[PDB]
């Protein structure tokens, strides 16, 4: 379903003016706007200021099982990146369990799973039930009706905003995943820091420019596509060039620079992969910066 911000207005309007609001007030909520709402999604996504022990074993148990399937392969035939994907994992087991409690469809599946959590239920004025529970790079949360609001942060999400964000992290694991869960030892962990790279570029245009942001990060498509052609003459030189789509780019970007520099940056970055397979990973990670709202 569509991402609109109407929803979380709405209720915010009715806040500062049913047992979701009651929520709120006992939580002495002060909601940012979601106007605020992808900026702050931006400053985020590769945040390292909480714990991350969950997602450090959680990596940890993965790769020694994936090396024990490795194993099995070569019987057959015969670090820098590690913490940052542990901050990642730890993030997608937050959103995760979020979803989880968010997506309880009986009182008796909210209960076993605030229990398997470490959540707590009360409830509320309305024979509804408030859950909250406490996730390491999100704060203190309370779940009820659909919505969860996270105290710590202020902000107020519904269900598609939080599903919204789940996705980028998600995604951008399997990116990750994709560049190591190869037969042909394609990409180094330069390859690899090169994609994070691009990842920290945009967020910060993103926590600048907020539901804006967008316009710019769109571009991602059109930048690598033409890449691709760059790419393509390298190798190929007597194919024609294309004044028209390179400098419908090149004046995109530019315009799109006096914005936000971070578009020069990210299209820059792009240009200087140096093979076609490292600029099909990014073009394939051209939704992991979020959707705006619509």
């Amino acid at each position: 379903s569509p991402l609109i911000s109407d929803d979380i207005d709405n209720l915010i309007r009715k806040f500062n003016s049913d047992g979701v609001l009651e929520m709120l007030t006992s939580c002495q909520a002060n909601p940012i706007s979601t106007s605020q709402m992808h900026k702050w999604m931006g400053s985020w996504l590769m945040s390292d200021n909480h714990d991350a022990s969950q997602g450090y074993s959680f990596l940890h148990e993965v790769d020694k099982e994936a090396e024990i399937t490795f194993d099995v392969v070569e019987t057959f035939i015969r670090t820098d990146s590690f913490k940052i994907l542990a901050y990642l994992c730890q993030k997608f087991l937050d959103l995760h369990k979020l979803t989880l409690i968010l997506n309880a469809v009986s009182e008796v599946e909210l209960l076993n799973l605030a229990r398997t959590f470490k959540g707590k239920v009360r409830r509320s004025s309305h024979g509804t039930n408030i859950c909250r529970i406490r996730v390491p790079s999100l704060g203190p949360t309370f779940i009820s009706e659909g919505w969860a609001y996270f105290k710590k942060l202020d902000i107020l999400m519904d269900r598609n905003f939080l599903l919204m964000v789940k996705d980028v992290i998600i995604g951008r694991m399997q990116t990750v995943l994709s560049m190591v869960c190869r037969i042909d030892n394609l990409f180094s962990e330069q390859d690899i820091f090169s994609l994070l790279n691009i990842y920290r570029i945009g967020d910060k245009i993103v926590e600048r420019q907020g539901n804006f942001s967008y316009d710019l990060i769109k571009m991602v498509e059109p930048i690598c596509n033409l890449k691709l052609m760059k790419l393509a003459r390298e190798s190929r030189p007597l194919v024609p060039q294309f004044p028209h789509f390179e400098n419908h780019i090149k004046t995109s970007v530019d315009e799109g620079a006096k914005i936000d520099r971070g578009i020069r940056f990210l299209h820059d970055q792009i240009m200087s992969v140096k093979t076609v397979d490292l600029t099909l990973v990014i073009y394939g990670s051209f939704r992991h910066w979020g959707h705006p709202f619509i």
